[PDB]
């Protein structure tokens, strides 16, 4: 359920890398068999982009800074 710093670590990272949401090479390189380490091998693609959209929601709302690789994370941030 909740998850790790470093998680959440590795899913800044995987958005900075592949340039966008595109969950699955996130999974690519942190999921099962990931090519950088399997950290987020028990998150699926919707958990990337849900977490993702509460990360970006959680910064906002605190008047945080939000980090380069949440602001291709676009529209509604609300959970479904």
């Amino acid at each position: 359920g909740s998850w790790t710093k470093e998680e959440e670590e590795a899913l800044l990272d995987g958005l900075d890398l592949v340039k966008g949401p595109r969950w699955s090479q996130i999974l690519e390189l942190y999921g099962p068999g990931g090519k950088k380490s399997e950290v987020l091998k028990y998150r699926n693609q919707v958990q990337l982009k849900d977490k993702a959209r509460n990360m970006k929601l959680f910064f906002l709302k605190s008047g945080q800074v939000v980090p380069a690789a949440l602001q291709c994370v676009t529209g509604d941030l609300r959970r479904d």
